[PDB]
């Protein structure tokens, strides 16, 4: 078996406005980005999505699936049922619950039973001519610590551990509801639910077609880097002498980490911090949860010890409400030794449309 192309999206709902917040989908979308750019999927991870931003990644990824295409579609956060339907609870949903605010799994499954792939696997791990679909519909907030201090579902735990295996996808699920029903949390209950139209041994590790005859794979490949461009490090000089250093790391596809770092600190100024601020307003970034000591402290805890040290970090975790170009302020705020008081300065920074924004 071969797969036309391998594409995914993964989603993951934390940080609600009407609801409670969940821990789990940062490390599981994380963990299982990485794990299926392994078996040379394009992973396209997004967290905290609206009701408009879910409906239209949704649409998109939908765009792709073309005949013998491999597609993935996970999300993690809450979910609701209602008389035979279940919905993806997004960030921006009222409380209480309501089926116009909410994306339809039913109407999702309809729309991927008209698809030709060669496998279509549709994963929801929630807190409540053949498509070859596989659905799995996990219940589980519970959830694990580990020696790191992240937070793992119960599962993404067993998934992250059965991925990797070249076994039929429906066989590997089957395995992984074994695994939660020999858990102590999930026992005796109904966590793990698995539809399954799969007439064919399909599996995640299966190979895309040849590139010298199926150069389907290597558009996806150009629109995948596109849409993931970093902005490259760039040095800020002050009138004051100080030089400093702006780096970014990305964490999903919507977001990105900004850090400042001092280059150069002339003899005659004791103390200077370099500070971000002033962002657009659409980012929605609150001051109080920029410029921070350590990664850890803006919710940054994947690509946290991988950024050079006496940085201040800030996370702009909403890329994907950016419609201009990110211009920022970069203030330095500077001592001299035998002065009365801190001397500011501030200088503008553009660094275009990064990641997501670039679409
Ligand atoms: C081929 C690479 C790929 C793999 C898997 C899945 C996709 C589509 C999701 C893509 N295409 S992409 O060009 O990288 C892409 C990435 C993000 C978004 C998006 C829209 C919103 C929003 O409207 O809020 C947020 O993110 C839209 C696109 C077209």
């Amino acid at each position: 078996p071969l797969a036309k192309d391998k594409v995914a999206l993964l989603i993951g709902n934390m940080n609600y406005r009407e609801h409670p917040k969940l821990k789990a989908p940062l490390v599981d979308v994380y963990e299982l980005t990485n794990l299926l750019r392994q078996l040379d999927f394009k992973v396209v991870s997004l967290l905290d999505l609206t009701e408009y931003e879910m409906r239209n990644a949704v649409d998109e990824f939908l765009l792709l699936l073309d005949k013998g295409v491999y597609g993935l579609l996970y999300y993690a956060g809450h979910g609701y049922e209602n008389f035979g339907n279940s919905f993806m609870v997004p960030v921006d949903a009222p409380n209480p619950y309501r089926s116009e605010n909410c994306l339809c799994v039913q109407n999702i499954l309809k729309l991927m039973q008209e698809k030709e792939t060669g496998l279509n696997v549709f994963l929801l791990d929630m807190c409540r001519v053949t498509a070859n679909i596989v659905f799995g519909y996990a219940t589980c907030e519970a959830f694990e610590i580990q020696h790191s201090g992240l937070a793992n579902g119960i599962f993404m735990k067993f998934l992250k551990d059965r991925l990797l295996e070249d076994k039929k996808i429906t066989v590997l699920l089957d395995e992984v509801a074994e695994d939660m029903g020999k858990c102590h949390l999930t026992k005796g209950k109904q966590a793990l639910e698995i539809r399954s139209s799969l007439s064919e041994k399909r599996a995640l590790t299966d190979p895309i077609q040849g590139t010298e005859y199926s150069a389907e794979s290597l558009v996806r490949n150009l629109q995948w880097a596109k849409a993931h461009e970093l902005p490259e490090s760039m040095c800020l000089k002050f009138d004051c002498g100080v030089q400093i250093q702006l780096g970014f790391a990305a964490e999903f596809s919507n977001v990105m980490i900004i850090y400042t770092s001092i280059v150069y600190k002339p003899p005659e100024i004791i103390m200077c911090d370099a500070y971000v601020t002033d962002f657009p307003l659409d980012l929605d970034i609150d001051p109080k949860d920029a410029n921070k000591g350590t990664p850890e402290e803006t919710g940054s805890y994947l690509v946290s010890k991988d950024l050079p040290k006496h940085c201040l970090y800030t996370r702009l975790s909403s890329l994907q409400k950016l419609k201009e170009h990110l211009v920022f302020t970069v203030c330095l705020s500077y001592q001299y030794s035998g002065l009365e008081d801190t001397v500011e300065d501030k200088q503008e920074v553009n660094v275009g449309k990064p990641l997501i924004a670039k679409l």
